[PDB]
């Protein structure tokens, strides 16, 4: 898979909405609570990866996500294309959950312990972590 | 300077709180608004900085910044201790607030302004960018 391209798919737990972005080629994984699953929330969190990584593409698995004229115009600004390279066809998102689950006693808030869920999954040795990936697939893709 | 060093300051704007962190050999700056200037929300955002990034130690210009009971739980976790390293002596806090200046129009939220200097700011040339910096130092660093 190409180096540029992210999924962005939003999950619930406790009432809540879990916004889970994973950068295909590496499995390396960013992920926040947000209060309302809305265009506004996708649109700012879209802002804050494309300043962080060099995102070209974006895909997801439910299209309608992407109709808000605020994420239109986001992605506008950062330079971001729809994927269309990746069929549909009815996985992380439940893994996410396993670790959330295993260190959900450790804090008092679930957005704490998705933070310490994206830790544990990127650092994690599955013989390099999904860290140690996503830099060495960018940096060669630099060059 | 070593890659897992990082350097944490708040700075103040429109009566609002940016909590701007560098990661000193590249440049590299992350950065947001936050509610209060409180230790749970610095916690909060060293816990996410370092599920993204190998981050070995954090500096600061206040260190009293760090003496709350919950932000050392947040270090403890995450395995990050003080640097010592760097002596105080009396930058980009000024330079990232003239990119938001510039486009502080163009967005209606003090946040959303930030997010965009920041992505200016990473991908800006100075020949690589910052963002292209930090990803080949982290990389040659695992080898
Ligand atoms: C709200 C809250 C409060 C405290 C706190 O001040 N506890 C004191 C410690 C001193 C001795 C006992 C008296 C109680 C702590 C955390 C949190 C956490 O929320 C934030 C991320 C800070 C926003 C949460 O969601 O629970 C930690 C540990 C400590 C943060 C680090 C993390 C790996 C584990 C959870
Ligand atoms: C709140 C808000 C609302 C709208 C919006 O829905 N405008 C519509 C567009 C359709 C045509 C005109 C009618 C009005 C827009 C933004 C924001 C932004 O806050 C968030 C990041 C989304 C949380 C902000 O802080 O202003 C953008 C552009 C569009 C987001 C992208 C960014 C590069 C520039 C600012």
């Amino acid at each position: 898979c190409s180096p540029g391209i992210w999924q962005l798919d939003c999950t619930h737990l406790e009432g809540k909405v879990i916004l889970v972005a994973v950068h295909v080629a590496s499995g390396y994984i960013e992920a926040e609570v947000i209060p309302a699953e809305t265009g506004q929330e996708t649109a700012y969190f879209l802002l804050k990866l494309a300043g962080r990584w060099p995102v070209k593409t974006v895909h997801t698995d439910n299209g309608s996500n992407f109709t808000s004229t605020t994420v239109k115009a986001a992605c506008w600004w950062a330079g971001i294309k729809q994927e269309f390279g990746i069929p549909y066809n009815p996985s992380m998102n439940k893994e996410l959950k396993k670790i959330i689950g295993q260190v959900r006693d450790q804090a008092e808030h679930l957005k704490t312990a998705v933070q310490m869920a994206v830790f544990i999954h990127n650092h994690k040795r599955k013989g390099y972590s999904a860290g140690e990936r996503i830099v060495d697939i960018i940096a060669t893709d630099i060059q």
